């Protein structure tokens, strides 16, 4: 339940204007990974700048280069900030929700202008389209001939998969953690099914819908099997046309390559959960990370 | 780092000794889960000595007291005990030794004459289930012998190193306590899996062509490597289905096509102790819907 729901958009209080805007993310996050992906995807960085934190989550929230310096970190170049709280309790100081990455921050007012992560890959999607070049500005991840369809598999592609993961590792309980799990791989047949010969979800062109389901799958075999307990079956061998579909986006898409770091995935989901691994040992994983 | 600690009852059941192989005076202590138990279990039937021993499954979820018998934790197909009533395996260990200061540990050989413990050292209990009892036993039983003479010195050569590397280190690997000795252990593991494996291309069996007890204690360790051993222990570098495939297929020859390695395999106790044993590996006692199915068809 994310707060900041506001939009960059021309004559808005927050227009698209060029170097106006950070995004503080981490490259672990699967939301905060969505908004980077569509960020390259459109050539946008001359446009939003990127801070990314220290995977390894605990205690104070996320911590920057400065108090923990893990590679491929940055120090938060705006403030001062050692950790995400401190952005947060900037712009409200009696603020009682959660700390969560992404951050779409907007630099002349000083405020967040939005932290979640399906508007922010659509405001990126359009907006700035302007100030693009011919083809960047050509890319569009939500054609309204297509609109309406992408919602309704981007919505039960959510609440079972994208976050069904997570209500499988975090669930505290038997009854509560198998709720989850069926469903996650009922979808999973049934996104099986659907990626079977094509190359897209839908309509033959990269969409949005395909992005919010990448930073999930790619995730899937090397943490959410072994540390969500996602273990019914591997995407790698369970799910071959799901698999298949991940790679060509992985290897033949840059967006998706520069944006997959899977140090700080895997090291973030095992040693930020004290209560899901206590002695917050990353395993060696399924080797290689990704096939070919 | 892991440390196994050695087992102090190495008393053998043979010839004229204080321990002679009698029908109905020995008991043997198990778990479904245990790997070495379901040693025991898999040899007791093998030779066939369900009228000579007898078995009580304790319960899976350990915790707290040790092994529990049914009467405390009532879990499909755990068993009360029989002899003395007991409430965990600590008492049984108790009961011989009111100073005993080891581990309570499984499996149990139990000499009902004496009320003591025979053995419970799962490497010479399958031993003794093996010599001993011949002369009592039918031809077709007695005739087996997982440990004959001419290959005495390949099996102890395999057992010592698949005992340590992939026997034990799964268990070095699970239960680490740093980043490095959990390393230390799983990279020797798979090198042995990739050593195992071919050894077992095209083979049916470990040594020399038939049924040895090196393929029963690789068995017990590889039927369970892919449920609980790859999440639970963090034994994820590949798994036995899909990394393994002469591995995954000569353990499926031995479940599907002998009786005595299916009827000994409960994967539910296997699993849910596992899981459910060991809150500073897994806290919230969760056991996963898991690998689908437990083990692979015969047809793969």
């Amino acid at each position: 339940p994310s707060v900041f729901r506001n939009f960059v958009e021309k004559g808005g209080a927050f227009a698209p204007e060029k170097g106006r805007y950070h995004l503080y993310v981490s490259y672990a996050c699967p939301w905060a990974t969505r908004t980077l992906i569509v960020r390259k995807i459109k050539g946008l960085e001359e446009f939003i700048d990127v801070s990314v934190v220290s995977p390894r989550m605990g205690a104070h929230g996320w911590p920057f280069a400065n108090v923990d310096a893990f590679p491929g970190a940055d120090a938060d170049p705006l403030f001062g900030a050692e950790h995400v709280k401190d952005l947060y309790m900037r712009v409200n100081p009696d603020y009682e929700g959660r700390f969560t990455v992404p951050i779409l921050w907007d630099k002349k007012t000083s405020a967040i202008v939005n932290n979640e992560s399906s508007e922010i890959i659509r405001m990126f999607n359009t907006a700035f389209n302007d100030q693009l070049p011919s083809d960047k500005a050509a890319i569009d991840l939500y054609p309204e001939a297509l609109r309406g369809e992408i919602d309704g598999i981007n919505e039960w592609v959510y609440d079972t998969v994208n976050n069904g993961v997570y209500k499988s590792g975090f669930a505290t309980s038997q009854k509560a953690y198998e709720a989850a799990v069926v469903p996650l791989f009922e979808s999973l047949d049934r996104l099986e099914k659907i990626l079977t010969g094509k190359d897209y979800l839908v309509g033959d062109q990269l969409t949005e819908a395909d992005i919010r389901l990448f930073v999930t799958i790619v995730r899937f075999d090397p943490v959410y099997v072994g540390h969500f307990k996602c273990n019914i079956r591997t995407i790698r061998d369970g799910y071959p046309a799901i698999d298949l579909w991940m790679r060509k986006l992985y290897w033949n898409n840059s967006a998706f390559s520069s944006t997959c770091n899977f140090e700080h995935i895997k090291t973030h989901y095992y040693w930020s959960h004290p209560q899901i691994n206590p002695h917050r040992v990353v395993p060696v994983g399924p080797i290689p990370n990704i096939l070919p």
